[PDB]
């Protein structure tokens, strides 16, 4: 079939080069094209390994030069931020779904030994459905190889969501500091505000966390459940903090609180 291959770029999703919303000539198929050395070779090489319903899928990729065009899964519904009100938040049921699928996204990647390394609600986007996916692989990093796991030592991420271990430890376990960034996520959708500008002793609201002052805000926002839970999370001791398995086993990750997608109805 003729023109199948031609792709028209019709709007800019965002600066990283540069990402655009691409609308298949023939069939209409909107995809992300992400438009750019070895860090981009390294993402490529990730994207390869994903397959999963939480994770921003790769249709491929292709060289025109020095220009690489990577082809990743379009999210109509945009990113997790913009469904934050500053300093309110959202329903906490919505908040409550969006972590279940933050979660499912993150148990995959962990199982195939991937880290992002980069958990943020501007990286995590959002279907024509609200289904979260987890997005831009440009910092993960593989953590796990013929079952042996490998520490890490390098700095990443964005400060108000590093986990405390990677600006006081040279080395420290990847899965944990993609549990902190989880909890931090969430303590944003509930509250609408980040806790910190970083996790160190320094920062007065992050010694105030550990102090427990939760009369103060962002906490005072958060109802007791959730509350209980970000208090397993943001545990400074990375070997001390709840793992993923024992999220799903937590009070509030269990607490039936959302209805299912309204679905068309009629009486009589
Ligand atoms: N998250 C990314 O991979 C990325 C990296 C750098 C710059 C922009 C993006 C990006 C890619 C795709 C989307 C996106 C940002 N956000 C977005 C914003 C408004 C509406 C739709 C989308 N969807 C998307 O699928």
């Amino acid at each position: 079939v003729p023109f199948v291959e031609d792709w028209d770029l019709v709007q800019t999703l965002g600066e990283g080069g540069e990402v655009q919303l691409a609308v298949n000539r023939v069939t209409e198929e909107a995809v992300a094209v992400k438009i750019v050395p070895e860090n981009i070779k390294k993402e490529i090489c990730i994207n390869k390994m994903l397959n999963h319903e939480n994770v921003v899928k790769f249709y491929g990729h292709r060289r025109e030069g020095n220009i690489q065009y990577l082809f990743l899964e379009y999210c109509s519904g945009g990113e997790l931020f913009d469904r934050i009100e500053p300093d309110i938040g959202m329903p906490e049921p919505d908040a409550q779904r969006f972590f279940h699928q933050l979660m499912a996204g993150v148990v995959y990647l962990h199982g195939i030994g991937i880290t992002h390394r980069d958990i943020k609600p501007e990286n995590l986007l959002l279907d024509e459905r609200d289904n979260l996916k987890i997005s831009d692989f440009g910092l993960a990093t593989v953590f796990r190889y013929n079952n042996r796991e490998r520490l890490l030592n390098k700095m990443c991420g964005t400060l108000p969501y590093v986990a405390p271990e990677l600006l006081k430890r040279r080395e420290f376990h990847a899965e944990p500091v993609d549990v902190w960034s989880c909890g931090i996520v969430l303590t944003a959708m509930l509250a609408g505000e980040l806790p910190w500008d970083q996790p160190s002793d320094s920062c007065q609201e992050y010694s105030d966390w550990k102090e427990k002052k939760t009369y103060l805000n962002p906490w005072k926002k958060i109802d007791s459940a959730p509350l209980a839970l970000l208090h397993k999370i943001l545990v400074e001791n990375p070997s001390a903090r709840i793992t993923i398995p024992d999220i799903k086993k937590d009070r509030w990750y269990n607490k039936p609180l959302k209805k299912g997608a309204k679905r068309p109805r009629v009486t009589s």
